[PDB]
């Protein structure tokens, strides 16, 4: 038993809710919140900009130190950093950004990072400003992630479409 409330169950291990991932994290304080990161960990907009703003820019400060030490992530890769006031940990995961021409097949590799964590609060990778089809992102998620994932979908109209079209 865990503290996520109001989710619709899609599969054995994937759940979904129309919610603001920032507000959900602020209320649940999950062990892991996933950020929709880029390889530079520049949290300017979309989910990343919102999560970072909610940390009062502490996420960005920590991220800049991480990059200065380690260099950029790979598309499809991830790193674990602090969750600040939102979660114990933040898993920064880089899905491919279609608006940069990145190979959509890397989306499966991106979701594989979730399997290293027993339970996660997460957005749909490569959705939103990353330019992928969210219906496809959900199919890859369901077919790749084996751990328990609670997906927060900000847009109500999109949430209803994701549910109504789910096979
Ligand atoms: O950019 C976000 N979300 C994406 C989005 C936005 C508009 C239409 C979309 O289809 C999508 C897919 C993504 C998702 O829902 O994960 C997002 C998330 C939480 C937020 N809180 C405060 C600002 C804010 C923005």
């Amino acid at each position: 038993v865990n503290s996520f409330s109001g989710y619709l169950k899609l599969t054995d291990n994937v759940y979904i809710k129309n919610a603001d991932i920032v507000e959900e994290a602020k209320k649940v304080k999950p062990t892991v919140v996933v950020n929709a990161a880029n390889v530079y960990l520049k949290h300017g907009g979309g989910v990343a900009g919102a999560l970072n703003k909610a940390t009062n820019n502490a996420m960005q400060v920590e991220s800049d130190d991480y990059i200065a030490t380690n260099g950029p992530l790979k598309v499809g890769g991830s790193c674990v950093l602090s969750g600040h006031n939102l979660a114990k940990h933040c898993l920064h995961v880089v899905g491919p950004n279609v608006n940069k021409g990145e190979d959509i097949q890397l989306l499966k590799s991106a979701y594989e990072n979730f399997n290293q964590h027993e339970v996660l609060l997460a957005p749909l990778l490569s959705a939103g400003i990353f330019g992928a089809d969210p219906i496809h992102s959900l199919r890859v998620c369901v077919d790749t992630v084996r751990t328990n994932v609670y997906l927060a979908v900000f847009d109500k109209n999109l949430y209803d479409k994701l549910v109504s079209s789910f096979l």
